[PDB]
């Protein structure tokens, strides 16, 4: 009954949830034409079926979502029983508000453009904002990485029990004391005013920067200066979706951070290799268990 | 063209903005079922008219909601040419995410309502999550009660050169450093765990609570007294939307605070004959040139950082 | 799979529904804030489950109406199979047309609300007008109060093979015709012209007022008054819908009626003992055969 | 700005509504394909014009709706600003209701139908059931004949003032008795159990049967010789979309019916040529005036008791 | 949980297509009243039942969509677990676009109209053009003639291994294209200028006039004519969906064609009578295994 | 009231058309986070305004499309009265039917992604399959290249008179034929089996591929040398939208071909560098013309065979 395909070039992600649920990926048929237009092709009957999506991640975002929502649609009109994104990390969601601005709410028209193409649930993992959900009409099952992040800096960070984690920027305070009070240690915030500012106790103690995500680095590498002007013993960088284009890896390197960990929401495979402080945290399983209680109806409140 | 009416018997905002563009309230014959069924007439024409609906500040908010929905309707089936719910004070707006509990988005909810029930078109203030615009289709126009605060302190607060601007909880930091910038000055941040924690200098400067809204305003006195301990000179509270239910009123004059200030989204005639620390901004004016600016197609965005 | 929620602190019809198809209402968390908010959670999963909402009743028609609503999307946001609202008194059921004013329809309104919130399924008992079940594009099942309301005239007027079924108003001919038919009994219809006017044969047999809801009473109440002046022996008062809200309590006991017979949609408990001649129409049975009937696949029309 | 447009070749009420605008009908080019199929296609722009469509009683109401409905689409997909579809006769009216049987409710149906096809407002007379309304999302102007036929009582009945209002069904009360009233005079019912038994004094009163519409008589004329039976001086039936199909004009010629009056919603040329009873109230102004006050957005509410 | 009905006064397709899935029609009450108005009333109950409708073909196709229509809404808010609409010969199916005119895309609104009746899938046969599965947004399953077609020619026409599939008019030579590779024989097209234009080799040898369908036979008769002006040994003619209205029956006996073969999707047995050379093509058994199949989950894709 | 906006940085014919209608194109700020994402800024308000935005021929499709869809978002939560999406060359548009494989219907979802994106209006020329104005429920004007094209042919092709107008395809046989019509002349019609087969008579004319697009030129080339091979005496290619990805421009240049026409749609002015045989058509002005009566309200159809 249970179907999965994966929805790029990428196939790291979905390859390992189908292996924990002992399935094999759908034949599809991809492919671009000379003048950049995605052709796809459900090479199988999904009918009656219940049908997953993984999103795919080669670095272009229209292009991922372009083919995301032509699958939702073959699957939908080829009398798919039931469509769901699985979107560790949803698209252009930086873009949940107008910002005192003419700017597009691009995080609802994407969840207008998901809807309309024919999904019928979303799973997703850490939101950047969580009104994200209210976006949508439809069922949305937001997954947390507050418990693979806290399991990690028990098991890495030695010092942990007296260290401080801190937010890059003004809205990350919610994020960053929830962090910090199931570990029951302090927390410190920054704000770049462009001359940065600090506030909380961070001095002689382990800094840990966790953020949902960074593209150029341009905010968190200076975030890590600051922390050791501010006389922090070692600084760290927890970053859920880790996009790093551009600058991004060169700026992380000459960076001081005695580690960078990130979840395989986005491939680090071609980047680890090109800097040694990484560490990737798996998480196929949470989204693996995530659509198998999904498609049996079962809790995926404990998760 | 233009056409205001008013929710419930509570139209002083309503008159207020009325008022200011030279207008009067548009008859409407409302009484209640004695089964709590709300019933409304509207007793005149609307037929190709930007009509205008200022939700009232009466108390009860599944009875103005519902209020404000068959008014809407009532409008819509009349042939306006457009309805806009001026809602200064956003229902259900703190149930925006279901926050790891199996609750509702109730924003999206109202936002869901309003939009059946014809609504063309949005006109709100300081939303408690800005994020709200994104629950509708129609546009939206979220006005800022920043640009009056900002006014408010640089009259009111000698000390406000020197002054820091705090954050009750986690999730006004966003708001508070921004206006800790156009003032440019210090901004706290207090966090209740579940004890009250406080990150940022206070010592020896009057201390300004900003806040989105106070309802029962147990956050904001615990705040005020941590500020103090941490050696701020004084405690001003700035709400956008004033609430106090229950024993918020209690609550005030207890309380450290020089003065509780807010607008009047929500009236305050009353609460003030029970509690002297309440002063007032009238927002009436930046509603009016907000329903004046959305009727003749002229920048509302002007009004983002310049009061009327 | 059916679980059942109580929509209200109204938990009296709600567990009587629960009793009879053997189940427990389910698990939520429903509180008021101090500025009249409701917050509603459910304490469970409702996954995969097929779900029914009673509604409340305490007196208050928006805060039912709202408690309703946010229940309906609670559950449907939270990946429930099917979402019923289990409404017997449809509420703002007299606003069905604008009556030669610039009034709403709040029935369409009220319709147009339950569905964008997620219902997918409607039961409702007795409607005071018929086209509502038209106000909506999701299957509406109308239960009817005639057959409990037979039943119990031919088992309580001992005088009724020779009675006279009345309509207080003129926009009621088309009900008390067809409970008249069914008894082989005389009906009549009274008219306000302000002056009542009575058109049909009352004197010296045994008249019973039928009508769907009365609030205030003062409609009802005159109408008893009439019929005792046109020379009807005794009077009597068939309800459907009980609000009997302000001075109708105390005018029913002022009046003159022999009996005056409710159903159990809006909870008489409080006020039958503020009024003897007052009887309940059990309609628990009816509403849960058509709640498993409904889950069943099976006919609810025999109801 | 304005566009009237006719549906098939029914072009008599059309062009007496346009007449009375001082317009022209709009070129149509509508044949239909051997195999039943219509071909519309529309002569002119109406590029940003307010376009009125109305729907012809030609007498195939398949035939007729789907007409309808494919004007309305062409003028929505060539750009009209609005597109009000005008249906005196509301197709499928009196299935507005399950009714405990397993049937459509295609008086919704047709509401969904009009509303897809693109349709952005709605003129109609008298529903059979009013709460059609009900069934739309935009709005309806639900247009009374009663002014129209009270008007026609006034003068075309001398015993008018104690006349007697009667409803030959149950569902025709609500009626009955507003007319009784504005009239002030008495109110009489037939109801056909299945025997027709009546409730109010008609004894040596002119009877007047009113109606939404009457298609086979059989009900009208069984309800005639039930009224001179109970003491009727004379019997007049007035209706306000008279179909008269099947055996109807044979039904009212042999039945004791003084006169039975029409209105001019659904044609009568032809049914007056072979019966000399009906007479037809002219509604086309009403009409007219409905359309130019949608347009100048003026109140239409002004006809619900007023004759232009 | 499969149920059939029939959505006419024309059973005979309907009828066939239950008997080979061993069902009986569902039993309904359709009725016109004398004022044109159809009456349609489900004789049993539906609910959770997988529900199809075929569509009637008396010759009139307003009022055969009406009805259909009314069917698809009658069963929809009679809770029916799914309706589909069995409608081999797509109604107003030509009008697909404007072609250079204010003309309506009658097809696409018969689509709307289909769709918010109730409909949530569509069974159909070979589309005038096929982008009228695009006018759906749900799921549209279109089955070919394309095999049984075919199937007549190899077992009909002797010398058809060197014939010539010829197109009536200009916009069919994809159609006409693909049976002349399928079958390796060559292909023409005509175009009317009016004076008729002929484009392909058709001298000596069979000429098979295929085609979607003909109403009035005008440009198919003057076609007839043309191919045998430009020397072809024998005319046929395929038309899957036979309208033949008006002056068309007449036309076909004095046209000159050896064979004129038809599919049942719209009865040709009044006028078999009329017309000897008519052969009928059945399409029940690609109606009810496409049923079946619809039901049971199983792939289409192989028909 | 008009307002015309650009995608990307490819601003030639918004420009062009901004040009010939006397405008200057809005401010956008708009810049690509390195993750790929687009970021618009409206840099003026659109409040209660006409707006047009011209979608880009910058190269790369899903990133136009995404920009395309952005900027109506931002327009249509900005209180534009009107946004009308200019999309000269239709993405997606040859993906319009499944097609006996399991496929999306792309032109659809498209069409669904630029209707819930807010656009009210289509402006787009020469549709692939023209039954795509059929997957919009909103108006959608397809303009004709083809009046440009005959304008083209008579001026610039002395053998006009006696040439023959080639199909490449079977799906361009109703685009060819039309053509051939209004200038009386032959038709041909190519075939590829997989070999192509041509119908009609090319010997000793002049020959005239006509297309929808040109996207690898694999099918346009085998199509000189097969008319060139049946006695044709030179070959010409006209397009409409001018694509040349991959090996086209050396496709074009070793072809056969006297000279390939296309109009900017897709700006050629780098692929023109490269290749000699291009000639531009100018459309600029018959989609500024466009554009300027959907304001006015005047007839669009007029451009449907008259080159302004």
């Amino acid at each position: 009954n249970i179907k999965i395909f994966s929805g790029s070039s990428h196939q790291d992600l979905s390859q390992k949830i189908a292996d924990r649920l002992g399935l094999e990926l759908g034949k599809v048929v991809t492919k671009k034409f000379s003048n950049q237009e995605t052709c796809v092709e459900i090479g199988e009957s999904v009918r009656g079926e219940d049908v997953y999506i993984v999103q795919s991640g080669c670095g272009e975002i229209n292009d991922n979502l372009m083919e995301l929502l032509i699958m939702i649609n073959a699957c939908k009109i080829a009398s798919a029983s039931r469509v769901t994104a699985v979107i560790p990390c949803f698209p252009y969601a930086r873009q949940d508000k107008k910002d005192k601005s003419r700017a597009p709410i691009s995080a609802k028209l994407v969840a207008n453009m998901l809807s309309v193409a024919g999904a019928d649930h979303i799973i997703t993992m850490d939101l950047h904002a969580s009104p994200i959900q209210g976006f949508f009409d439809i069922p949305v099952d937001n997954l947390y990485a507050e418990p693979a992040v806290l399991k990690w800096i028990r098991e890495n960070i030695s010092e942990w029990r007296n260290c401080t984690i801190v937010s890059p920027d003004a809205g990350g305070a919610k994020r960053v004391t929830s962090i910090a009070d199931r570990l029951n240690v302090d927390f410190a915030l920054i704000h770049k005013e462009d001359r940065m500012v600090l506030v909380g106790d961070v001095k002689d103690r382990v800094a840990i920067l966790v953020d949902d995500m960074a593209d150029t680095c341009g905010t968190i590498c200076h975030a890590a200066d600051k922390l050791l002007s501010a006389g922090a013993t070692r600084v760290y960088a927890i970053l859920t979706h880790g996009i790093f284009s551009g600058p991004a890896i060169s700026r992380i390197n000459n960076a001081c951070f005695e580690a960078v960990v990130v979840t395989n929401t986005i491939p680090q495979e071609d980047k680890m290799k090109h800097c040694s402080k990484i560490q990737v945290i798996d998480i196929s399983m949470i989204l693996a268990e995530a659509i198998r209680r999904t498609h049996n109806g079962e809790s995926v409140s404990y998760l």
